[PDB]
């Protein structure tokens, strides 16, 4: 299958697939594009947003969605019909809090004390519920790795640009995004990565 | 098994799960809290947050996680692959504009001033996305009925209590939610469902 992924310069809401893709040893093309292109691309766009994933001519979209068709009879779905609801409850709960960030703020005073105060209480909340939730299991979900694993690994790797102790006190939070990160597809992967801020 | 879905008294987000277990014809406890007891469940539940559908003594959590866990092996899933992809990719557009609400905000002026602008600016555009992406076809997904179809019916709904004109230049989208509403096990949902505003 020819694959064609479309997106930004960055990790973003791509990286996702891009973990996917990296893990499951399937190639295709990492397209990334600058400011200046979106307007004419954006236009063909049914929904108008990236990333978008072409298979075979066919333009998929919604990062999530794709993401699940990816992974779909691969073990990193989730074992069970009932891991994999746990799964996609994990992926949606990190997308709910990763969506309460103003990314596109203008106001850098107004975005500064937006991002302070999304760290100082609501990630630290929801550090302890990921915490508690994983116990002293190996992985969130089942006894393998699943994609919510590599959602966490990717959506803490992010917050860790904006508040690096945010981890300090959940090593077993730290301890999972090692064990994410030395998956040998992912840690070439990580390496040969561009390197971005987000 | 036995299923119960706890939420509050409101189609909202526990909605689609609803309509999933009325045209599968699965019976379940359709347990509905008042606010002031909230608090107190919410802290017992590993991320507080409802709906939540509980499944022989296991707590599942996600309202989407939840329905894509109940149509799956099922017809209202997509059909192919790749139709499931779309399937959750329709889903997902709907449910990134249903999240930009804010339902909870104590504010009274700011939450009515947020609405408007958010269907008076936003809301046209996604429709018209929509109605494109439909064009002449039966169903949002291929030659069936997927629960992209009812989610579609629930948030076009819930949106009409607001902007009752929303859909006034899209009969196709209109004929849509006609035709989730002619579904047999959907129309006795319908009528016999408790009568909230949202
Ligand atoms: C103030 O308490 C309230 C009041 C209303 C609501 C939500 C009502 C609703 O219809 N929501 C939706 C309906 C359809 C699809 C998606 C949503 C969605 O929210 O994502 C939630 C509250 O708790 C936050
Ligand atoms: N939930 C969607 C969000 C899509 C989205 O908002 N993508 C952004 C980039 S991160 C975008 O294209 N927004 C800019 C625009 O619409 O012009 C997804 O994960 O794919
Ligand atoms: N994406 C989640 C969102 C969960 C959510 O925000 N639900 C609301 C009710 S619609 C809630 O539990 N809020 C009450 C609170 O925050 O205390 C889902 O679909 O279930």
């Amino acid at each position: 299958p020819n694959y064609k992924l479309t997106y930004f310069n960055m990790r973003g809401r791509a990286e996702i697939i891009r973990y996917i893709f990296a893990y499951l040893d399937i190639q295709y093309e990492d397209h990334r594009i600058e400011q200046a292109d979106w307007p004419e691309i954006k236009s063909t766009l049914p929904f108008g947003k990236i990333p978008i994933l072409e298979v075979d001519g066919l333009t998929l979209h919604q990062s999530l969605a794709i993401a699940r068709y990816l992974t779909k009879n691969t073990d990193l779905a989730g074992n069970t019909e009932m891991e994999q609801c746990h799964v996609d409850a994990i992926v949606d709960t990190l997308d709910d809090f990763m969506s309460c960030f103003p990314w596109a703020e203008k106001k850098q005073d107004v975005k500064e004390q937006m991002f302070n105060e999304l760290l100082t209480y609501n990630a630290p909340h929801l550090m302890q519920d990921l915490d508690t939730y994983l116990g002293g299991r190996e992985w969130l979900i089942g006894n393998s790795v699943t994609w919510a694993d590599f959602y966490w690994e990717i959506c803490s790797t992010t917050l860790l640009v904006f508040k690096p102790d945010l981890l300090d006190n959940h090593p077993r939070l730290v301890t999972l995004r090692k064990k994410v990160q030395a998956i040998p597809a992912v840690a070439n992967w990580i390496k040969r990565r561009p390197q971005t801020k987000l």
